[PDB]
């Protein structure tokens, strides 16, 4: 239902990985257009799309002043999780291993 957030996000703490190989990301939003949907995508090193998905999966900013906890399942190996759009988007590099 919500439109996309068009502004910038800030990372509030160290990123971390769960047992299921999902990543936990805590962000704060710097725009005035909340409530809005958090734009989420994944990229390779040279900037082309990749194979990641949200677990939260309707992650939204309700109040600008209030952090949002995102859980995401990035692709295997190295990827860049991108939160927000364009330049200024937060980009988090991560390497996901599967089981030996």
């Amino acid at each position: 239902s919500y439109a996309m957030c068009l502004n910038t996000f800030v990372l509030k703490k160290e990123v971390s990985e769960t047992q299921h190989g999902t990543i936990l990301i805590k962000v704060e939003y710097k725009g005035e257009d909340a409530p809005c949907k958090i734009p989420f995508s994944t990229e390779d090193g040279q900037g082309k799309a990749h194979n990641g998905r949200l677990i939260t999966a309707n992650p939204v900013v309700t109040k600008k002043e209030e952090p949002v906890n995102i859980e995401a399942e990035p692709p295997f190996g190295e990827s860049n999780i991108v939160i927000g759009i364009g330049d200024k988007a937060l980009k988090i590099n991560w390497y996901r291993k599967g089981s030996s």
